[PDB]
C-alpha cells in the first residue's frame, strides 16, 4: 500500500545532492496496457547523474522519478496486458523510474525473462548498447582490431566478448590487474591496466598500423588517443564520455580543433550512438543476448558490491553508495542493486 | 626541345611565393609503359596550395612538380603503351606534375576521352570525389535532405547534381545571386547566398528536423553550423576545409569542444574522405561520369576566367591568377587553365 522510491528534488550531476529517498509514497496502479512490477534488482548507469542534472529534458523541473532499468515479478496488470502477461511472471524493462519498490511499465516495452536473475538485467541497457552499436556501426569481420575502453565495465564486458565472437583482435583498457585478469578470462588479446602501462605507448609499440574500431566510453585523453590510434578507414564509436559527466557542463575536454583534418587524412569517422534511436533493433538484440546468456556462451558479470567496503548493494539507500563505487572505478561488470 | 613548367621552390601555402615558372626545362621522354601528354587544359584545385605547403608528404623538400590533373594529346609513348594508346589520341589523367607543357603519365592510369574538351577534365578530381564519397558514404535514397557547401564550385556542382539524381532534396551554399541562379538551373531546391542570408536561420526555420547528409568542403563557421543542422542519424562528410588552407597550419578554427556530445545526442557521424584511399572505385566512377557528360545528362561547368579582370586563363603564368580567383571566391564551376598550341 505504501512504498519507498528515489526522487530527483534538485537538478545536479552530484547524485547525493540531486536525489531524495521518499519513505511513504503511494504504490501506483497499472493502466489497462500497464504492468505493475515488484523491482527485485535495479541497474546503476553512468548516465543516472546526467538524468539527475536534467540533461535529457532541460524543460522538465523537479520532482521526477529516476532509474533506467529493473527486473522483477508482475504483481498487478491491466486487462489488455493480461492477454500476453500473467501475475507472478518474471519480467525486465528499460523505462525511467526503476529506482522504486514498484514501477508501472507499459506491457508493450516489457521483456519476458526466464527467471528473476541479475545476469538478465545486465542485458537490458549494457548488453543491447554493445550488441546494436557494434552490429549497425562496427562493420566487424575476422582480423579487425577493436579497442574497447572501460572494457571491464557494464557495457565494456559485452563489447569485448561480442568483438571476440566476430573473430576480431581485441584490446581492452581498465584500472587494475584484477580487471586485467577478468579481461583475459573473457579472451581479451591485449588487456591494458592504464594505471601501470601508458595506453598511448602500448598502441604505438604494439599496434603501429593502428586499430579499425574503437568502442569509446570514457572521453577526454582516452578519446584523443583513440583518434590518433585509428587505422585508414577506422571507426571511433562515441558510446559515452564518463570522464566529463560529474563536471558542471557534463563535457570532457578533447583536442577537437584538429579532428576534422585527422579524419580526412585517414578517411576515418567519429560516429555517435544513442540506444533510444535504435529501438526498432532492441527486441531482436535482447532475444539473441538471452539465448547466449542462458546457454553460457556469454559471461554476464554482476557487481552487487559484495567486495565493497560497506558490502552488498541492498535497498534503495545503497544506490547512493553504488553510484560512488562506479565513479571511483571500483566495479567489475554491471553494478546492480538488490531490493529484498 | 625545351618547355615551361611550374616548380615548387619554397614550401608555403602562398602559391605566388612557393611556385616558380621555369622556361628552360627539358621535355621528359616516356618509358615503355608511359604516355608523353601535351597538356591542353590543366585543373586548378583548392589543395594546390596544400601541395605547395608540403602538407602531403612532409618528408619531400623542394623542388618538385605540381598540378594534379591534365587533358591533352599523346605526342609520344612506349612500345607496351602502344597496345592501348596511339599518338594523336585524346587522354586525361590525375597525377602530380600536370602544370607543365608536357607530362609523362603511366598508360595504366590514363583515361581515354572522346576529344580534348575542358568538360572532361572537370570529372577527373571534382567529379570522382563527389561521386565516390556520396556512393560509398552518403546513404542517399529518395527524400533524404542534402546540404552541399561551395555548391557552385568545381566538386560542389557534382555533389549537387548526383544528389538530385538520387531523388534527394538539395540545399546549396554560395556567395552571390549569379551563383544562386546557377544552382537553381542545376535543380537545387534551396540555393542560399550566405553573404545576404544567415545560413543557420534558413536551416532552423526551413529544415527544423535537420538535414540527413552534408557535403562539407568549407570548414570553420560553416562546419559548426552543418553539425548543428544534422538530423537524427545524420552524416557529415569532411571533403575539405578551404577556409583554413591559407593559414600557417592549413586548419580553420571550429567550435568543436561539444562535437562528441552533439554526435552522441543525434546518433550522427563525421566521416573523412580522401580520394586516394578509394582508387579501387575510380575507374567505374569516371566511366559513369563520362557517359552522363557526353550524353548531356550532367552539367560540367568550366570557368576559364573569360569574365575575370585580366580575362581568359591562358598559359602556365595564368595559374597564379587562377588560384587567387578561387581564393577570392569568384568562380562558377571548375577553374581550368588553357595551354594553347
Ligand atoms: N550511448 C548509449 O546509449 C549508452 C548506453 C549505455 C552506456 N553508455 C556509456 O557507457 C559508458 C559506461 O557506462 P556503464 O553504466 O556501463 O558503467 P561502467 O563501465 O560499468 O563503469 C564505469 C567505468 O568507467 C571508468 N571510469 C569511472 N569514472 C571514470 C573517470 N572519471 N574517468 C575515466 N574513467 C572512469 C571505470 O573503469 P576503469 O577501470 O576502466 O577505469 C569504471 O568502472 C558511459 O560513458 C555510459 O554513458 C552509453
Ligand atoms: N577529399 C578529397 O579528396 C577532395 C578532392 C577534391 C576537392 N576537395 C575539396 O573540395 C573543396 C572545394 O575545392 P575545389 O578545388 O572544388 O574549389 P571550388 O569549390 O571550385 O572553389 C572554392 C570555392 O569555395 C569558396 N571559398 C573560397 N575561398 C573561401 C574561403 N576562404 N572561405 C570560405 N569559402 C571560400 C568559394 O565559393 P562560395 O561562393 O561558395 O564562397 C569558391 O568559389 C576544397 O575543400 C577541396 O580541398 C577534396
Ligand atoms: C552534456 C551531456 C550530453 C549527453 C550526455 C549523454 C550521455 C548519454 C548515455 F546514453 F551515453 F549514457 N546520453 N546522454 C544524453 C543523450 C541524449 C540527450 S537528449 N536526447 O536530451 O539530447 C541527453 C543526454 C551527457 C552529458
Ligand atoms: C593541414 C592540412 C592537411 C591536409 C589537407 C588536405 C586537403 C585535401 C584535399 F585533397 F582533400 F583537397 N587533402 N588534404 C590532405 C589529405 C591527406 C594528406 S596525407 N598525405 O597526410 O594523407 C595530405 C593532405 C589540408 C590541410
Amino acid at each position: 500500500s505504501m512504498m519507498q522510491k528515489l526522487v530527483v528534488t534538485r537538478l545536479s550531476p552530484n547524485f547525493r545532492e540531486a536525489v531524495t529517498l521518499s519513505r511513504d509514497c503511494p504504490v501506483p496502479l497499472p493502466g489497462d496496457g500497464d504492468l505493475l512490477v515488484r523491482n527485485r534488482f535495479v541497474g546503476v548507469n553512468a548516465s543516472d547523474i546526467n538524468y539527475s542534472a536534467g540533461r535529457y529534458d532541460p524543460s522538465v523541473k523537479p520532482p521526477f522519478d529516476i532509474g533506467f532499468e529493473g527486473i522483477g515479478e508482475v504483481v498487478a496488470l491491466g486487462l489488455s496486458a493480461s492477454a500476453r502477461y500473467t501475475v507472478g511472471q518474471a519480467v525486465a524493462y528499460m523505462a525511467p523510474g526503476s529506482f522504486a519498490e514498484y514501477t508501472v511499465v507499459p506491457a508493450s516495452i516489457a521483456t519476458p525473462v526466464p527467471s528473476v536473475k541479475p545476469e538478465y538485467l545486465t542485458l537490458l541497457v549494457s548488453g543491447t548498447t554493445a550488441y546494436i552499436s557494434l552490429k549497425e556501426l562496427g562493420g566487424l569481420s575476422e582480423g579487425k582490431k577493436v579497442l574497447v575502453t572501460a572494457a571491464a565495465g557494464g557495457t565494456g564486458q559485452f563489447a569485448m566478448q561480442l568483438s571476440k565472437k566476430a573473430k576480431c583482435h581485441v584490446i581492452g583498457t581498465c584500472s587494475s590487474d584484477e580487471k586485467s585478469a577478468f579481461l583475459k578470462s573473457l579472451g581479451c588479446d591485449r588487456p591494458i591496466n592504464y594505471k601501470t602501462e601508458p595506453v598511448g605507448t602500448v598502441l604505438k609499440q604494439e599496434y603501429p598500423e593502428g586499430v579499425d574500431v574503437v568502442y569509446e566510453s570514457v572521453g577526454g585523453a582516452m578519446f584523443d588517443l583513440a583518434v590518433d590510434a585509428l587505422a585508414t578507414k577506422g571507426r571511433l564509436i562515441v558510446i559515452g564520455f564518463i570522464s566529463g559527466y560529474q563536471t558542471p557542463t557534463g563535457l570532457s575536454p578533447v583536442k577537437a580543433g584538429t579532428l576534422p583534418a585527422k579524419l580526412l587524412k585517414k578517411s576515418a569517422s567519429v560516429q555517435g550512438f544513442f540506444l533510444n534511436h535504435y529501438l526498432s533493433k532492441y527486441q531482436a538484440a535482447m532475444s539473441h543476448l538471452l539465448e547466449m546468456c542462458v546457454s553460457g556462451d556469454l559471461v554476464c558479470e554482476v557487481d552487487l558490491g559484495d567486495l565493497s567496503p560497506e558490502g552488498r548493494f541492498t535497498g534503495l539507500e545503497s544506490i547512493f553508495r553504488a553510484v560512488n563505487y562506479m565513479y571511483m572505478g571500483k566495479n567489475t561488470g554491471k553494478i546492480v542493486v538488490e531490493l529484498p
